[PDB]
């Protein structure tokens, strides 16, 4: 779209309208330069920074430098004639390509109208024009003329690459933050522009080049003219407003002069990092800035120095504040139309938006720093297209931005020096020891808030009454659709100003140069030393790599490397010339299988993979190794990837106070209805100032970790090129000629290996950060939140009874709804407080798990029982508890005073009304009842309650209990039913899941393994204690030998419905894993008996040994009785059935897991097949003798599929022969192999060892 006329040549002759000389305000002289108009109200002048500030006329490099990143200093540019017209015709390219997208399209319109307030005037009654915010314009025939702008586009200064704003403002009044605005001017040069590393576009555009990223210059300009958007509307957020930041650790940076400004220009993340209260505050002082302009407005009535009239400033100025006007033409600020203003130039007029518009690479938070400075020539359409930029069409360079990298397209760009010497700004590091101090540079530290930043305004009453209470591009679509485009300010004629505009430039606040090269002594090598030990110089010499960061730290030619050893043995040793390549190769795909690596154990749900060489990469934790980096991860988390540990002080949320209301239904009915509604609205602004902090903190570590593991892998890969390189080059000539090697494809190959183990870090940080905050800080506001819901549900009940006089008839409905909606928390969705596609997935796949969101769960992991729910820090285990060796998630608990286990959750999480929507679940093994003591002998295992109000589990005979108990003592069951006096152990000795649900307003239920059994309301309980210790103890249990095998204990909050709990029980049922009788999970090499199902009272036996003898039943199986305790059948004697390995997975087996079955008859070992007949159905099965089986088959398969362990045989030829079915004869006696069963049948078979919990001999 033209929104440059015409063509602008600097050899053009002045003309006085478009082309002309000019004298902007200044103080000391003005020589007038040449200009050019290119629309309305925006004017270029390709001239070096010497004349709008007369004490700033130099041009050569200051003695003392900036505290900016990235500054190249050059005297004589822009001098010439060729150089300015090639700065004038990049400018006029710049604006075409933004004013092409919809959001510039709309951001340039804006600049347009937001004309500059005229409220110089000591006079109340008289807008007079600022002298200051026009320039003087000469006409060729000597005479100069005074006109009106809102923006000129300046060369730059001293600093080349110090793109700023800059304004000329009034004695005493402020005009960029009074909402009046002011006539901005912008030190530009669209020759140079940054560059920027890329870590976090990786999973979009997997093929991408690697090195430095050019910023495309357009996002730079876009930036200035949102500044220029921000002052001309005098949105202005005051400079001293300075994001403070810690400085005094080691980690933290000397400084930073970030502003509240910046973050409002940058947008996404960054603006998240203002908390709620400071924005609203914002959004009051300028709106009250506004009715002050309105008022300004309303009692002017005159105009000095124009021929026009005074209703069109009136006009122009109610355009650009979107002021409303009444039929009295007085001007009022509605609030939804400021709301929408402010919005528009805040958190939609953003750099991200148009970098998501202009669909480049940028860098994705303010806190990335640039490094370097790059010279282009954006005039010739081959270098720069409006359309597409430097990504050019139809070509190489356009897909995964190629255009923009520094290594591939380095005929567009070229490098230059940088003054700002990278270790000039540092902020020194030493570890004690040979001290050993790298210079780190100060832009590459921790960024670290400060406390100050975040003030919250939730520790306050408010009083409740009855009439009281994300931007997508789809946002920014529909503004785009509602905002105005043909309606722009005209340039009216002004009366002649003097001939020399005296004017000084806004102080900007002195900023306290922060002091450099502050030393620090530490004791552990950070991050950085391990990042520095990974870099070295392109010199000549042996480039060794070795594991240790110490060595490489001491030797510029050795470079630290985290790979596995035989990887650095391998890069090292010296290579024959013809075994050169085939080294190559070698290298290329260990090095690629290292990187990609993403292996260890799953013994979690919070983060689904975890990458172990961070650890020895960023020394995540203080360790470098691979086992302490999982281990520790897995006891801790996401704290010991942050460095500094966010504190977060959730103040005591102020209780609502009801007013009080007579003779009113309503009104006493909407109170209660607002209370609700302002405390949904507490809800979400809790979960908002959390996330707020979270984004400050947590993910500003997470995301300069993944910068640096960007970086290290980058400087491993480099390391790996120069030593191929340098072995290259050691050869003979005519060897070299032979191998044709090339080293752009060696080094394609290592950068794609690099992406793909980027693509790995970037999900496993995601995970870490979301655990985090799901972990770590949410349930600090939910607990506040949750007592001042127990606190305003007491007061509305209180409220509810005392005004029952005039709500007769309708006093429960309200009680429901105060009831229901109290004792039910509100969900926490990160679709409405962060728009990161990433993390909002991650978030999704963390919340679609119940295992992670709970508020308990026992595990044991890495010879510890922990939590992996953090919500309590000390589980005190006793001595005399024990796990099983084969699965250490198994706890079996003794009638012991030390057999226990005190599960604390702490006081800084725990609710007071905790345990009203209850649910908890548990396997358990309740074994055989022995002795006549346990009749009557209720004994509780779980226990809550310390004096009188908790729950309590309780265990009766053959009788599962749930007890509860209140504050006044009232007792509420619940029972399970199963009976020992039945001949089949299905519940005894066996594996319980036993499940509870406790919603203390309507019932409270059982369930076992997953099936509802029975339920008993709970509804007449009183209040229940949240107690702090959660007690593991058969106390009450007189039996001296009574024990309990329990495991997988979770605490959740809500009512678990039936398929959740029919989930979880398959889940941790562990359908990939055969179980034995008991439930417990299947070995090899042990012995195990045999049952069976469709005939359960068969006793295997056997009637000769060797092929002359099939296997035998031998009739009944007998069975156990004691009189009044327990009767059931015997399940030992008979044969023995042995699960020997065929083709890891030690001492358990799986499903498709080959074995050979091997039988025991009279203390000698045989195998069971059969290949002899191959006839009928069936294969009658044989006890075979010794390993000459030969051409007889006996590997079995296991097809262990949802569920009965199934036995299928197959031959040795890999065809299967059948499952074990009964006899398909006479005689009930036999074992064989009949494939009828594979087309509840006879196929379902168990195995039962010995068990103590059985008893019998």
């Amino acid at each position: 779209m033209p929104f440059v006329n015409k063509q602008f040549n600097y050899k053009d002759p002045v003309n006085g309208v478009d082309i002309a000389y000019i004298k902007i305000p200044n103080a000391g002289q003005m020589q007038p330069v040449k200009a050019f108009k290119i629309h309305n109200k925006i004017w270029v002048i390709p001239e070096r920074d010497t004349f709008t500030n007369p004490e700033e006329g130099d041009l050569n490099p200051p003695p003392e430098a900036k505290q900016v990143p990235v500054s190249y200093y050059d005297s004589t540019y822009l001098s010439t004639d060729n150089e300015k017209d090639n700065y004038l015709k990049g400018v006029t390219k710049l604006f075409e390509r933004i004013y092409s997208t919809d959001l510039g399209r709309m951001l340039l319109t804006s600049i347009v109208r937001g004309i500059p307030f005229w409220g110089g005037s000591t006079i109340d009654t008289e807008l007079k024009v600022i002298d200051t915010n026009c320039i003087n314009v000469i006409q060729p025939d000597g005479s100069y003329r005074s006109e009106e702008l809102n923006l000129v586009i300046i060369g730059p200064s001293a600093d080349i690459i110090q793109f700023e704003c800059k304004s000329f403002g009034h004695e005493v009044l402020n005009l960029t933050r009074n909402g009046y605005g002011s006539t901005q001017y912008i030190r530009f040069s669209p020759d140079f522009t940054f560059g920027f590393e890329e870590s976090l576009e990786v999973d979009t555009n997997p093929l991408l080049g690697a090195g430095k990223f050019a910023t495309d210059p357009a996002v730079t300009l876009a930036h200035e003219l949102i500044h220029a958007g921000h002052r001309l509307y005098g949105i202005a957020i005051n400079p001293n407003r300075v994001f403070k930041v810690n400085t005094n650790a080691y980690y933290e940076m000397s400084g930073l002069e970030v502003s509240f400004e910046e973050l409002r220009t940058f947008g996404g993340h960054d603006a998240k990092f203002i908390d709620s209260l400071q924005e609203n505050e914002f959004r009051l002082y300028y709106y009250n800035k506004f009715k002050d302009i309105a008022s300004t407005l309303n009692k002017a009535k005159s105009i000095v120095g124009t021929t026009a009239s005074l209703q069109y400033m009136k006009n122009v100025f109610k355009e650009k504040y979107l002021l409303s006007e009444d039929t009295s033409g007085k001007f009022s600020v509605d609030k939804l139309k400021f709301d929408k203003l402010y919005k528009m130039l805040t958190e939609i007029y953003t750099e991200d938006n148009f970098v998501k518009f202009f669909k480049v690479l940028n860098r994705k938070t303010y806190l990335n720093f640039d490094k370097a400075v790059f010279k282009i020539n954006i005039v010739p359409k081959v270098n720069y297209t409006i359309y597409d930029g430097f990504n050019l069409r139809n070509t190489n360079l356009a897909a995964n931005f190629n255009g923009q990298n520094t290594e591939i397209n380095n005929m567009n760009f070229t490098k230059l020096k940088n003054f700002t010497g990278l270790f000039e700004f540092y902020k020194l590091l030493c570890v004690r020891g040979n001290d050993l101090c790298i210079k780190v540079n100060n832009w590459d530290l921790f960024f670290s808030p400060s406390e100050d930043n975040f003030t919250n305004d939730l520790n306050k009453g408010e009083e409740i009454t009855s009439d009281t209470n994300n931007i997508s591009l789809d946002l920014i679509q529909q503004y785009y659709l509602t905002f105005n485009f043909d309606n722009e300010p005209e340039n009216i004629s002004i009366e002649n100003l003097s001939s020399d505009i005296i004017g000084q430039l806004e102080l900007m606040p002195n900023i306290e140069r922060f002091p450099n090269g502050k030393k620090y002594e530490l004791d552990k090598y950070t991050m950085f030393h391990y990042l520095r030990a990974q870099e070295f110089e392109h010199g000549k010499s042996r480039i060794a790599l070795t594991n240790s960061v110490n060595e490489a730290l001491l030797n510029p030619s050795r470079v630290y490397t985290f790979f596995s050893s035989d990887y650095v043995k391998k890069v090292n040793k010296a290579t024959e010339a013809a075994m050169f390549l085939g080294w190559v190769e070698q290298l290329v795909y260990d090095f690629t299988d290292e990187t990609s690596e993403v292996s260890t154990t799953d013994k979690i749900a919070d983060i689904t993979i975890i990458i172990p060489y961070i650890g020895p990469a960023l020394n995540i934790g203080n360790m470098l190794y691979k086992d302490d980096f999982v281990g520790a991860l897995i006891f801790s988390g996401a704290v010991i990837l942050l460095e500094f540990i966010p504190e977060i002080a959730i103040p005591v949320l102020g209780t609502f106070a009801l007013v009080s209301y007579i003779a009113n239904k309503v009104l006493t009915v909407q109170t209660i209805d607002n209370a609700l509604s302002k405390r949904n609205e507490k809800w979400d602004e809790v979960y908002k100032y959390i996330v707020t902090n979270w984004l400050a903190k947590v993910n500003t570590q997470i995301d300069l970790i993944r910068k640096k593991m960007k970086e290290a892998l980058e400087n491993q890969a480099e390391a790996t090129k120069a030593i191929i390189n340098y072995q290259y080059n050691q050869y003979t000539e005519e060897e070299k000629n032979n191998i044709n090697f090339n080293i752009d494809d060696l080094s394609s190959k290592l950068n794609e290996s690099i992406n793909k183990a980027m693509i790995n870090i970037n999900k496993f940080l995601n995970q870490c950060s979301v655990s985090y905050l799901m972990n770590s800080m949410i349930p600090y506001g939910v607990k506040r939140l949750e007592d001042f819901d127990a606190s305003l549900k007491d007061a509305l009940l209180k409220y509810i009874y005392d005004n029952r006089g005039t709500l007769i008839g309708q006093v429960d409905r309200l009680k429901d709804k105060v009831n229901n909606t109290l004792s039910t928390d509100i969900p926490f969705q990160l679709s409405k407080y962060v728009d990161n596609q990433r993390l909002l997935s991650t978030f999704t796949e963390y919340i679609k798990n119940i295992i992670n969101t709970s508020i308990l769960n026992l595990r044991y992991e890495s010879n510890h029982l922990i939590d992996l729910s953090r919500y309590a820090s000390k589980i005190n285990i006793g001595s005399k508890v024990n796990f099983d060796p084969i699965d250490k998630n198994q706890i079996q608990l003794f009638n012991l005073e030390s057999s226990k286990i005190e599960v604390i959750l702490k006081n800084a999480i725990v609710y007071n009304s905790m345990y009203e929507n209850f649910s908890t679940s548990f396997w358990i093994r309740i074994p055989k009842y022995f002795n006549s003591i346990s009749l009557n002998n209720e004994y509780t295992i779980i226990n809550c309650m310390e004096n009188n109000s908790g729950w309590k589990v309780s265990l009766n005979y053959g009788e599962i209990i749930w007890t509860l108990q209140d504050t006044q003592e009232i007792k509420q069951r619940v029972v399970f039913k199963y009976s020992q006096m039945i001949n089949i152990s299905d519940y005894i000795n066996r594996w319980i899941f036993v499940t509870i649900t406790n919603n203390r307003l309507n019932n409270s239920k059982i369930y076992i393994n997953g099936r509802l059994i029975d339920q008993k309301p709970i509804s007449n309980l009183g209040n229940i204690h949240a107690s702090n210790n959660i007690m593991f103890k058969l106390d009450g249990c007189r039996d001296t030998h009574r024990y309990i095998w329990i495991k997988y204990f979770n605490l959740f909050d809500k009512e678990l419905n039936e398929k959740e709990i029919k989930d979880l029980y398959d889940n941790q049922s562990n359908s990939g894993i055969l179980k034995d009788f008991w439930g417990d999970y299947l070995q090899y090499d042990k012995p195990y008996y045999m049952l069976n199902l469709y005939d359960p009272n068969k006793y295997v036996d056997v009637n000769n040994v060797g092929i002359r003898g099939y296997m035998y039943l031998k009739g009944p199986r007998g069975s156990v009785m004691t009189t009044n305790i327990y009767l059931n059948s015997s399940l030992y004697r008979g044969t023995k059935f042995i699960i020997k390995k065929y083709a890891n997975k030690d001492n358990i087996v799986r499903n498709n897991d080959r074995v050979y079955i091997n039988v025991v008859v009279k203390n000698k070992e045989y195998r069971l097949a059969t290949n002899a007949s191959q006839a009928g159905v069936e294969k009658i099965l044989s006890a075979l003798e010794i390993p000459d089986v030969g051409n007889l088959s006996q590997v079995v398969v296991m097809k262990s599929k949802n569920d009965k362990c199934k036995m299928n045989l197959q031959d040795n030829n890999g065809n299967d022969i059948g499952f074990i079915g009964f006899h398909q004869f006479n005689n009930i006696a036999k074992l064989v192999a009949s494939n009828w069963y594979n087309r509840t049948l006879g196929c379902s078979w168990e195995f039962i060892p010995v068990d103590d919990g059985w008893g019998e001999r």
